[PDB]
């Protein structure tokens, strides 16, 4: 069931697998390309994570008061574990910090074992946010997709002596509280809808490896953007929410059978 790959007069065999899991609208699809390379002294799998984390944006309020809960940071952790601590994340994308709305890069495998950043390409959008790769070691790759500023240039630190933080304030003078937040069509899709992460990595294993595990951890840190009517105008305040949300998905990396298998 393997396919021959060729490069510079050398050949190897590749195998593909994928599995997917979801819970409460949070989704993780982990796809793999396993390489059995006679020209390398280890085994490698390129893994591609695609998923979705709902924004859970919510608005509450009344005539003089409003609260908008919104996602300030999405955190994605991908952890590798195995009983003999032999299997390592060799590299992962995206790297460093990316402020561009469209994130796109590739991780490639060369026959002989070289990994460069057979290929896996990632792509996602992050309007008004940035991606910070916060961890990149042998057993953890982690990324924060963190809010930067609205198109109007308001951020979580913005402060006006009268209006406070105007972050998602629709009008200084008008509207009831629950009707005074930025419309969905004027918000980043990461706030109105959610985030669609796409990250990738390369795992390296000893030749005799039969199984390991990948754990995908999703965390969404919410903030509360609050409006209070102050006699003649609205005043906004942004703070950390007292709640955040978390979901994780574990996948067996079945090196022996070249399969990715979600653990129920
Ligand atoms: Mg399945
Ligand atoms: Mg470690
Ligand atoms: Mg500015
Ligand atoms: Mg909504
Ligand atoms: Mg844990």
């Amino acid at each position: 069931s393997g396919e021959i790959i060729k490069e510079n007069g050398k050949e190897a065999i590749k195998y593909t697998s994928s599995d997917t899991a979801s819970h409460k609208g949070w989704k993780a699809t982990l796809s793999g390309t396993f390489i059995e390379d006679p020209h390398s002294d280890k085994k490698t799998a390129l893994l591609n994570l695609e998923g979705f984390i709902p924004s859970d944006k919510q608005i509450f309020g009344s005539k003089y008061y409003g609260k908008m809960k919104w996602p300030e940071t999405y955190r994605i952790n991908v952890k590798s574990a195995d009983v003999n601590n032999n299997i390592k994340i060799a590299n992962s994308i995206p790297k460093n910090t990316i402020d561009k709305k469209d994130v796109s890069n590739s991780i490639g495998y060369s026959i002989g074992g070289n990994i460069s950043v057979v290929q896996n390409t990632i792509s996602y959008e992050q309007p008004d946010f940035r991606t910070i790769q916060r961890k990149d070691d042998a057993n953890l790759a982690s990324w924060d997709i963190k809010f930067v500023e609205t198109k109007d240039g308001y951020n979580i630190d913005s402060y006006h002596a009268i209006y406070g933080n105007q972050l998602f304030m629709k009008s200084r003078l008008y509207n009831n509280g629950d009707k005074n937040f930025t419309d969905d069509r004027d918000l980043s899709t990461l706030i109105s809808g959610g985030f669609s992460p796409n990250m990738a990595l390369a795992l390296t294993a000893p030749k005799n490896a039969k199984e390991s595990v990948i754990i995908v951890e999703y965390q969404r840190f919410d903030n509360d953007y609050i409006l209070n009517w102050e006699t003649t105008q609205w005043r906004g305040t942004n703070k950390l929410s007292s709640t955040s949300e978390y979901n994780e998905f574990m996948f067996k990396i079945n090196w022996q059978d070249h399969k990715i298998e979600y653990y129920l």
